């Protein structure tokens, strides 16, 4: 946790407000770019579920802001990737999709290497790590395939944080980032400050970044206050 990203989940043209309601990805942004947000985690709820697209929109966030942005929700084929990379994306997350379609995650990494992270959702069942995929597998071979053919990142949800005060499961993030060269983004179970502070305390390791839905919009911290203190720690 080196680098912080604030989710925001767009459905209609819009997403939820940081109050004191809904409106604007912008606004959205404008107001986490005020707090020393360096990256957005735009999720496009409308493609996820295949009830829409909000790729136009993206698109004026990237032409209006000068803000990193990573995108995900529904990048599935070709043409789903390319609507995404056509909006200016920093980075785009596959998730289901490249479990279920190994060769043609293969030759994407292959073309768009950086712009690629693949996002790996995991379950715990029978004392084994199964990716919780549509099912995609043993986790460790998954990743051991994904590695070999080049991946450069991999966000990571363990699929029971996201009920937020348990904690992100910091021993398989560990166990991941000692398994591949590429750097990990842990996502899903943020709860405290102090679950930040963990998490950053290892980006040595490769753990250098973490998705923050939830803590965020419901006030536990402010992103400012987790900036300074993940500072506080790099000295």
């Amino acid at each position: 946790t080196f680098t912080i990203l604030p989710a925001v989940d767009v459905v209609n043209g819009q997403a939820v407000r940081l109050d004191q309601s809904y409106g604007t990805p912008l606004e959205s942004a404008l107001r986490w770019q005020e707090q020393g947000a360096e990256w957005l985690h735009f999720v496009d709820l409308d493609a996820a579920f295949n009830r829409g697209s909000n790729h136009e929109l993206m698109a004026e966030i990237t032409r209006q802001l000068d803000i990193k942005v990573e995108l995900t929700g529904g990048i599935r084929d070709d043409a789903s990737l390319e609507r995404a990379l056509a909006t200016g994306a920093t980075r785009v997350n596959i998730g289901t999709a490249a479990l279920e379609k190994p060769e043609w995650i293969a030759d994407v990494i292959r073309r768009h290497g950086e712009k690629i992270a693949v996002d790996i959702a995991v379950r715990l069942e029978n004392g084994e790590w199964r990716t919780k995929g549509n099912d995609g597998g043993d986790l460790w071979e998954v990743l051991e395939r994904l590695d070999s053919q080049g991946c450069s990142r991999f966000v990571v949800t363990d699929v029971s944080k996201d009920g937020t005060l348990t904690g992100p499961n910091v021993d398989l993030l560990r166990d991941v980032a000692a398994a591949t060269d590429a750097p990990i983004v842990a996502s899903g179970g943020i709860s405290t400050l102090e679950d930040v502070l963990g998490l950053a305390k290892y980006q040595d390791e490769g753990i250098d970044s973490v998705i923050i839905g939830k803590a965020l919009y419901e006030h536990r911290f402010t992103l400012a206050e987790a900036l300074e203190a993940v500072e506080k720690l790099g000295k």
